[PDB]
């Protein structure tokens, strides 16, 4: 009448970036209580077993990882207790420590019993109740054996918690709050920042809640804490400190910031660039910094990772991949409109039906917004414009109405100035895209249309005028393509997914390795990124405007708009044709971005229908799915609140609808967070191809400034964009975020091959990472076509492997995690 069970657990300074002690957890220090899923109490409930002790500990056991220690443990279960579907634990130690598994054993297997648990367990006293983990077994709530139920349902609540209290660090508890803790009015009344969610003048996207509490100045805006909370199961350990990258962002911004910022206000080294070789040495020679800041930084977990050093004076970025083979092909019009489509922000370029192109602005308050270029003025290699309409060979990137709202108060900023850009685009005979056109609006200088040209000082100009439109491009890349369509956005179907789908539900296993990561990243990202005067408004060109710039944008985003198929309709790209594999036919043949998604897509979507009808045979059954239709509900109209009215939001009453949301949300996750994050530094690490700032309009004849942009084009073009001190923070940062941890978690990979009973979904799971192999092969050979080499690889001969689902380490231009980790 003995079950023989083998706990494996991490102590806690495995998962630390001081000393654990393995024989305290024997004794009387850790008791778990199984629990019946079969016989219940007088009350329904399924009966619970004696208080049993970790016996010893296993170290014949072959499987276990770095860093995790196994004990044995024997439960005494009689005849009248059933079978155990559920295990109460309690830690009497004072120290916490990470729980990953227990099993327990058979005469055979089944009956092999596997309890999947991987969180941390604080000491007894902490919890409001004892800690209760489930079986593997994956049930909706209908089928959830009857002597279970309610502890199911009451574990939803303890996560739920009841709105109010300040979070602590043990505490397990998911709930809402709008972007009120960014601004810091207690410092300072310049610190202050709007709310930003909760109103129609500023809609957001909900955040995790901490519940820090009132500014003293400001009641409605969250005072500032050491650590921003989140649920302790959402704050990843991780074996390796030089994992823990997103803690590289507090210490950049902590630490590094003032210490780079002390060697300029020294004039130890030269405050702006003056030659594009002063760029490329940061990644030769190296800056020569002060001995003390070097020493400030480099004993740094994380942050040494990013630099090569002497140890002394020298601190060395790596060479970005945009400059491996060329280091001037970055300046060419090829390459800038080649980025549009296999770039770092390869999602925002529309097709153009009619000219000119028009503005949905108020003519009362902006005036005539009409574009001011000319049909008669573009080069489209003999064809006209009534021709190239026609057969669709015309595209925009247009950021004429995005920015308009903001250029006047950006201009009146002390160091920024900025146009509101258009650039129009001609699909060549050879399918590559040619820049024709680039238009330089400012509200009420002037507003002008400059052409390409390679000589003189109007290649200058030129050139400039793309600088200002990939400084549009890069404010909005980080702040919407980045930040809000997928951090921001996803955020609240985490919080929904725990606080509403039991870990026993088929749709909480589906989705939250989509997750990992995601809240902690955002909640270090609200501390030291997108905080008043952090990172993001020291480096950007809005300042202090960025977050709330990207409210205004969040008005038109819409849900299902953010499928990949979608996408590409409603931005002019590709039109449906049922004659195609994907059901849509791209405009651009070879658009790498696209083409390459809608393969991943596929394998996603493969999966998605494969793996829910596992579980609802009817749409009945998504209809009284109670859990399901909980968990939606209040995604749209508490997560997404703002939003709630909007007639685009599914129903959720048909397996259809299921599968849409589902595939939508991994996707999101996954490859298009990938795509808009790992390129960053390989493209942007060179300043001077993704500028983040301007800092100045065009000169105007006559002027000296006129003059040295004629005798010395360099310089004109250094002193326009982001200037030297950001310059070395921006590519910290986005150093840090375009690399793969050596923890993470790819497409197709899951954290423990038993988080399933369900046979049916372990093989769907393998075709599904069978599928994504096959995929990477076919992605390869299309990097080896010659036909494609002008659009995948372009004058800097970089191969588009974004999208390619597997990746080693580090700064690897390729790999797509399951989850916005970074
Ligand atoms: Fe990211």
């Amino acid at each position: 009448h003995k079950i023989k069970g083998t706990v494996v657990l991490m102590p806690k300074n495995e998962l630390e970036v001081a000393v654990d002690n393995l024989n305290a957890f024997l004794g009387r220090s850790v008791s778990l209580q199984l629990i019946s899923a079969t016989k219940a109490d007088a009350h329904g409930k399924g009966k619970v077993g004696k208080d049993t002790f970790l016996e010893g500990i296993n170290t014949s056991l072959p499987t276990l990882g770095a860093g995790e220690s196994a004990f044995n443990i024997h439960f005494e279960w009689d005849g009248s207790m059933g079978i155990p579907g559920a295990f109460y634990i309690k830690n009497y130690m004072q120290v916490e420590f990470f729980l990953k598994s227990l099993t327990l054993e058979a005469i055979s297997n089944q009956g092999t019993i596997r309890f999947v648990c991987n969180s941390w367990v604080y000491n007894t006293k902490l919890y409001k109740s004892v800690r209760i983990f489930f079986a593997n077994h994956t049930y909706v709530p209908s089928e959830t054996p009857a002597p279970l139920v309610e502890y199911r349902e009451e574990e939803l609540k303890s996560l739920r918690g009841n709105g109010t209290g300040e979070r602590k660090e043990y505490d397990r508890i998911y709930d809402y709050d709008v972007y009120n803790d960014l601004g810091n009015p207690d410092k300072s009344e310049k610190l202050a920042r709007p709310v930003l969610g909760g109103s129609s003048t500023f809609p957001y996207p909900r955040r995790g809640r901490t519940g820090r509490g009132p500014t003293v100045t400001d009641p409605n805006t969250e005072k500032q804490g050491e650590v921003f909370y989140v649920p302790r199961d959402e704050n990843l350990g991780h074996l390796k400190s030089k994992d823990a990258l997103e803690i590289g962002t507090k210490s950049l911004s902590q630490i590094v910031q003032p210490a780079f910022e002390s060697a300029f206000d020294l004039k130890s080294t030269p405050i702006e660039f003056h030659s594009f070789q002063d760029v490329h040495d940061l990644y030769e020679g190296g800056i020569k910094l002060p001995r003390d800041v070097i020493s400030t930084i480099i004993p740094l977990p994380v942050i040494k990772e990013l630099y090569r050093t002497d140890g002394q004076h020298i601190l060395k970025f790596p060479q970005p991949h945009v400059v491996q083979v060329s280091q001037s092909a970055w300046m060419t019009d090829e390459e800038f409109a080649r980025e549009m489509i296999a770039g770092v922000n390869p999602c925002v370029i529309r097709g153009l039906e009619e000219f000119p192109p028009k503005s949905n602005l108020d003519p009362a308050i902006y005036g005539d917004q009409s574009s001011k270029i000319t049909a008669d003025s573009l080069d489209l290699d003999g064809y006209t414009m009534d021709e190239a309409l026609g057969s669709r060979r015309l595209f925009m990137l247009d950021y004429h109405d995005i920015f308009m709202p903001y250029v006047r108060q950006i201009n009146q900023l002390n160091s920024a100035k900025t146009y509101a850009t258009r650039t129009i685009l001609f699909l060549r005979e050879d399918g590559t895209l040619k820049p024709v056109a680039i238009e330089l609006s400012l509200p009420h200088a002037v507003s002008q249309v400059v052409l390409p040209a390679k000589e003189g000082v109007e290649s200058t100009i030129w050139l400039l005028a793309k600088a200002y439109v990939i400084v549009n491009d890069s404010c909005y890349h980080q702040l919407m393509s980045h930040w809000l369509n997928t951090h921001a956005a996803m955020e609240p179907f985490v919080i929904a997914t725990h606080r509403h789908l039991s870990v026993l539900h088929p749709i909480y296993k589906l989705l939250t390795p989509h997750y990992r990561n995601n809240m902690n990243i955002n909640a270090l990202a609200r501390q030291s990124l997108i905080n008043a005067n952090g990172i993001g408004e020291t480096t950007f060109l809005p300042s202090k405007y960025s977050v709330e710039m990207s409210s205004a944008v969040y008005k038109n985003w819409v849900f299902t708009d953010q499928a990949l198929p979608a996408d590409l309709i409603k931005r002019g790209v590709a039109i449906k044709d049922p004659s195609t594999p994907h059901g849509v036919r791209l405009l651009i043949e070879d658009y790498p971005y696209a083409a390459d998604g809608l393969e991943i897509w596929a394998a996603i979507k493969t999966w998605v229908q494969e793996y829910v009808p596992l579980y609802y045979a009817r749409d009945d059954d998504v209809k009284n799915d109670s859990e399901l239709q909980h968990w939606w509900k209040e995604a749209v109209e508490k997560g997404h609140g703002d939003l709630k009215d909007k007639p685009w939001w599914p129903k959720l009453q048909t397996l259809e609808d299921l599968v849409e949301v589902c595939l939508i949300i991994i996707w999101i996750a996954s490859a298009l967070h990938a795509a808009v994050n790992f390129g960053q530094y390989p493209y942007g690490g060179l300043i001077m191809n993704r500028p983040t700032a301007s800092r100045r309009l065009l000169p105007e004849k006559g002027t000296p400034e006129y003059e040295e942009m004629i005798n010395n084009h360099e310089k004109a073009y250094l002193r326009t964009i982001t200037s030297k001190l950001p310059t070395l923070i921006s590519l910290s940062v986005i150093e840090i975020l375009s690399t793969h941890a050596s923890d993470e978690v790819y497409l197709g990979q899951r954290d423990n091959p038993h988080w399933t009973s369900d046979s049916k979904a372990l093989q769907a799971f393998q075709k599904f990472g069978n599928k994504l192999k096959e995929i990477e092969e076919k992605l390869v050979r299309r990097n080896n076509d010659p036909s494609l080499q002008g659009n995948r690889l372009g004058p800097v001969q970089l191969p588009y492997t974004l999208l390619y689902p597997s990746s080693e380490e580090g700064l690897t231009f390729r790999g797509i995690p399951n989850s916005i980790s970074i």
